[PDB]
């Protein structure tokens, strides 16, 4: 699918049987869901962004299905506003930018 | 160019006769650098991401060469640690994210 930006790139995602929305970010190292939850065994972990850092657990090899494509990685989760794919997952897919 | 995303989608632009380098940012709806001169009135506004908000400053119409790609638009500018191309640019320059 090519995606273009005149709006925000949003996509259907399935995680741990739940379907959401999340916003394929290319400026986010990693990827960062809103508060679920997941498979148990977890590592303390912040990530920072504009205006302040917030903690967040990690968790490792988590399948996500995103707009159809599987995709198996680390998964954060914690406050953060909006569900976030990043680029971690988002090479899995092989997705890229271009113009 | 097609830009794969096993690192950070960095770019250099041009703005105000300077060169930086900058993201290229699918989740950022607006365009904002760190902090630098530019040309005169500018209008306050705050930005929000992961973990709080920053105070910018908007400024209008501004000429910025992205990776070669001339483009005019919107430039906020405040305290970020990373120069962010927002899709406001992004669309201007016809990037699209494709998997
Ligand atoms: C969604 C987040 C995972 C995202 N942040 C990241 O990818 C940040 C750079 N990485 C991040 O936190 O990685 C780990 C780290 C931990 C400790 C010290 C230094 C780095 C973010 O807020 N990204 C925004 C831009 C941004 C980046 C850095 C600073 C401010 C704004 C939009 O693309
Ligand atoms: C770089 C910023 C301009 C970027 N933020 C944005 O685009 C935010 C949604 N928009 C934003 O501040 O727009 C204006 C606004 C003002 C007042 C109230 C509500 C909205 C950001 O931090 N983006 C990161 C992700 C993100 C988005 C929302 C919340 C937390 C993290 C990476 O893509």
């Amino acid at each position: 699918p090519q995606i273009t930006l005149w709006k925000r790139p949003l996509v259907t995602i399935k995680i741990g049987g739940q379907l959401k929305e999340a916003l394929l970010d290319t400026g986010a190292d990693d990827t960062v869901l809103e508060e679920m939850n997941l498979p148990g065994r977890w590592k303390p972990k912040m990530i920072g962004g504009i205006g302040g850092f917030i903690k967040v657990r990690q968790y490792d090899q988590i399948l996500i299905e995103i707009c159809g494509h599987k995709a198996i990685g680390t998964v954060l989760v914690g406050p953060t506003p909006v569900n976030i794919i990043g680029r971690n997952l988002l090479t899995q897919i092989g997705c890229t930018l271009n113009f």
